[PDB]
C-alpha cells in the first residue's frame, strides 16, 4: 500500500483489502501525480468505515488529504466528507490505521 502513484487523469484508491478490514499499525500513502493546470475533485464512493470515537476527533485511525498548503481531514466514522474539489494536480492522500479495530476501510475515485 506505500508505494502508490497514479499518473492517469482518472482513477479509484482504496483502503488496503477494501473491503475486508484494512491492516493495523499501516502507514499508507497514496499520491496523484498529474501536469500543473489539472484540477482534482476526489469521491468518496461506497463504504466509509474507518474507526471513530464517539467524544473526541479521529483519533486511531484516519484518512488525510493534503495538496499543496491545503490539508482535508483527518477522517474517521461511517460517513465520508462531501466530494473534495481541491483544485490541485498532486495531491497527498494519506492514510493511517493503529494497532487494533476491525473497520472495512474506504474507498475513493479521483478525476481531473
Ligand atoms: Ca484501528
Amino acid at each position: 500500500c506505500s508505494g502508490n502513484l497514479f499518473t492517469q487523469r482518472t482513477g479509484t484508491i482504496t483502503s488496503p483489502d477494501y473491503p475486508n478490514p484494512y491492516p493495523k499499525s499501516s502507514e499508507c500513502s497514496y499520491t496523484i501525480d498529474l501536469e500543473e493546470g489539472f484540477m482534482v475533485t476526489l469521491q468518496f464512493e461506497d463504504i466509509f468505515d474507518i474507526e471513530d470515537h464517539p467524544e473526541v476527533p479521529c483519533p486511531y485511525d484516519y484518512i488525510k488529504i493534503k495538496a499543496g498548503s491545503k490539508v482535508w481531514g483527518p477522517f474517521c466514522g461511517e460517513k465520508s466528507p462531501e466530494p473534495i474539489s481541491t483544485q490541485s494536480h498532486s495531491i497527498q492522500i494519506l492514510f493511517r490505521s493503529d494497532n487494533s479495530g476491525e473497520n472495512r476501510g474506504w474507498r475513493l475515485s479521483y478525476r481531473a
